[PDB]
């Protein structure tokens, strides 16, 4: 195998004296070379005062400079990185650092006091103790590199109840990163100039980004705060050649490209990337206009990585396997051998191998529901077009099904997002009748503006919706329930309003 | 890990229709589905007559449609194919096949008579006998699909005494296919028409090109004779995306595409390949004039696979490492940790890592000269370049020391190629004078031409060559001892003419 730390040491002697970590906001820049001797001295500190092979070390904290060499710092040590958004609230983090029976937690953030008093016995160290605008604070001799099982846990980043911590073997490291490269487009060499939109708690943050960008002897350039225009001139000032970003910062940064013109310059762009399956036609439209580079459209997850994509996507919801993938549909709440009629619906399972998760830690009845005689489950309902691609429908857990019949609530919200007044839309089925659940919308309305059940229905009738789609009943509320970080509480919206 | 059948099987579930395997010249296509099931049932049949996993399995066969399935088939059941040059002489293969310890022997060729007759126990299987034009033989049911370990051999191949067998372990195919794409820009995709110039016998003809077509869902078109005007029309036909070619193959097609001119269509062809480190520049010239695509010069070995390589090279001698690899300069004769001083001359050696080979069969002295410490050792000599990049300068044993000075053949013989009237010229140093040995030109003239040496010496005066490098002596011959499959046989030279 190639681990993350190895991958980092080959591409440092490779590239000793290029540009690994630029931080344009700080005035700030790191060679490969001066990367790694801060990744030796924080990993030599932190084994100075304890810290030993396979521990668990939480951390907590937006994008930056200094975690990125805190957290490889932890890799190098041998200790297991579990990642956080550092939006959860301070019971949330709490409880997850409790439960995840965590050695220490490096933070940034009053969340501190709640760890001490949650009973966990985690070692609270502040980041900038650790490292400071790149610059450690460094104590004891050089340190070993322990060694590395290709099964082996490497690092913990957790899902979309509470999140479920998922543990990355060793061995999953490469084909994380890969899949840049043979699917994606990317190369190795020091042209390579990778934007950090993407947070680092998150897997493609970490591995398709911050990992992938060291890998190729590239850079890495910082984003400590996402800003549409600030983005657009570091693409011109830094010559970025790849960036990774959600459907919001996409919709951003088109528009503000847009009311730019060539204004900036952007054709050192050559490859945007996304994972579109919930992206609006509207959005992708805007994309091709307004922004430069191939395309590519992504489906993963953070159990398996990459298992679907589209060069040029024309929807974003419809889309192929790459290298590394082997994918099936089958019938829903059935064994990974049930493979579905061609056309009908079923839900995506992805085989499991080296990119696997090897499990939730502490959590195996979760576990055994994901991970099925060598397949990963997604949860996600999809249909094989007639094209040979998969066509994304949405989440099992969020099918309506009414008389019968699967309806998605993604659809409809397309739909109805469309509808002049509508600022959000949430579709969810109420336990109900007609029977089983009955297709109810929740529109929030925009600034000022009234909504009408009546008029919403109209515009459903002149839309593509087939007449079982259509919502029964409308709700038109001033706010929908979102502290599952915006995402919203399907469930306990249903709870509100039944 | 992801070995070479994985790979295959893992293609054909994404691109079951798509086209695997095309001969134009006898018609002939298979579809990725279509591919499988041969492989599975020569496969099935080879485990019918006895053949069992690990058990090594000789390939003596020029590149066909029939003996991609025959060595796939022999992979697929568990063997380990050992791929064998056909130009090699009866006695030669006779000779390797018995030193082998070898199961059975594949062969399409009186080689036949010799291997019965070399007392070796190995079944003779004609390939014709096993698969025809794409259609197999079948009888047996399907079989198991025998376990394979990161460690346990999965090929041989054999080097450039006589060739010595480099095992490869299974864990090595994936890094041996996926450099086609980090550093070559390959990508995954059925889009990939991949021309099967190289032979399947060497690690370029096998991992490189034909693993790397089908395993990136591409399409490999087979080469059985290579005639370069045939060549440009497959590309223009066939829409091909890529080539690997040799050196000499590069010369025919430029000098093809240029006496066709835009008669030829070549746009397809984005990516052209080659190993060109004892590539002239002329030819290159050529290439980059005459040629489309990007051009991309790669070194590496049958040990290690890629090693250094260059996007858009100006010399053929100069290149960097890529992903995958690691790479140091050492003192000749010294420890893999005696680094040398930055300009001064010393063995290319590359790190051992998942890529490299196990160890040569049956020979542990040869194995233990090669691997050291983590590393394996090229036998290269390079020097780095002040842009910091590494020239290579030719292999230690032909280096010529005269005086106390390294003085390589190779630069030599790259300005004395260039005198007018010369066909062929090898350098050597002979045991002599002035001391050590004395350096030593031996050219061929061209058809009706005298030669002197008189002229020569004015020549190399009038070039570039420091005056220490002047050849001493020259030797004027009709032929050059050539049974190393053209390469030379620079000790027997020496013997000849000392
Ligand atoms: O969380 C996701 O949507 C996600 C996770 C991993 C990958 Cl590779 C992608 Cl493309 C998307
Ligand atoms: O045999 C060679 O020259 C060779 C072997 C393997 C590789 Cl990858 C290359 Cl680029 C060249």
């Amino acid at each position: 195998m190639q681990t993350v730390n190895e991958m980092l040491r080959r591409a440092a002697t490779r590239a000793p004296d290029h540009c690994a970590l630029a931080v344009p906001a700080r005035g700030l820049r790191l060679t490969h070379a001066e990367l790694r001797a801060r990744v030796e001295a924080v990993a030599a500190r932190l084994h100075a005062d304890g810290l030993r092979p396979q521990q668990r070390v939480a951390v907590v904290a937006p994008n930056s400079a200094d975690v990125v060499i805190a957290i490889l710092a932890l890799h190098r040590l041998g200790a297991v990185p579990a990642l956080l958004n550092p939006r959860l609230k301070s019971a949330e983090l709490a409880e997850l650092i409790k439960r995840g029976e965590m050695t220490a937690a490096v933070i940034a953030v009053q969340v501190a006091d709640a760890i001490f008093q949650s009973g966990s016995g985690a070692r609270i160290i502040f980041l900038g103790d650790l490292v400071r605008d790149g610059e450690p604070y460094s104590y004891g001799p050089p340190i070993e590199d322990p060694q590395r099982e290709p099964a082996q846990p490497a690092f913990i980043f957790y899902t979309s109840g509470l999140p479920k911590a998922a543990i990355i073997p060793q061995r999953a490291a490469e084909s994380r990163v890969l899949f840049m490269s043979t699917q994606v487009g990317l190369r190795h060499g020091r042209h390579n100039v990778v934007l950090g939109l993407m947070p680092l708690y998150h897997v493609v943050g970490f591995f398709a980004v911050l990992v992938a960008a060291l890998a190729l002897d590239g850079t890495y350039v910082v984003v400590e705060e996402f800003r549409p225009v600030d983005a657009l001139q570091l693409v011109q000032q830094e010559q970025v050649t790849s960036l990774f970003a959600t459907p919001t910062h996409l919709d951003a940064l088109a528009a503000a490209a847009a009311h730019a013109g060539s204004s900036l310059k952007l054709d050192s762009l050559r490859h945007v990337t996304f994972a579109g399956a919930t992206m609006p036609d509207a959005v992708l439209e805007t994309v091709h206009q307004h922004l430069p580079g191939e395309k590519v459209n992504a489906y993963g997850t953070t159990e398996a990585m990459n298992s679907l994509y589209m060069r040029q996507p024309k929807t974003g919801t419809e889309m192929a396997p790459g290298f590394f993938s082997e994918v099936r549909i089958v019938r829903i709440g059935g064994g990974v051998d049930e493979i579905v009629a061609n056309g009908e619906e079923g839900e995506l399972i992805v085989a499991a191998s080296d990119s696997a998760f090897v499990g939730y830690l502490n959590q195996p009845q979760a576990t055994a529901e994901k991970l099925q005689d060598g397949w990963y489950r997604t949860s996600d309902v999809a249909v094989w077009t007639p094209e040979g691609t998969v066509r994304i429908l949405g989440r099992v857990d969020d099918m309506i099904i009414s008389g019968g019949e699967n309806i998605h609530p993604s659809e409809i919200e397309r739909v109805l997002g469309t509808a002049p007044g509508v600022t959000e839309v949430v579709v969810i089925g109420l336990a109900d009748q007609r029977w089983g659940q009955s297709v109810t919308a929740c529109v929030v309305p925009r600034l000022g503006e009234t909504l009408s059940a009546d008029a919403l229905d109209t515009f459903c009738r002149s839309s593509e919706l087939a007449d079982f789609k259509r919502p029964k009943r409308y709700f038109i509320l001033d706010q929908l329930p979102k502290n599952a970080l915006n995402k919203v509480l399907r469930r306990q919206l249903v709870q509100q309003v039944s």
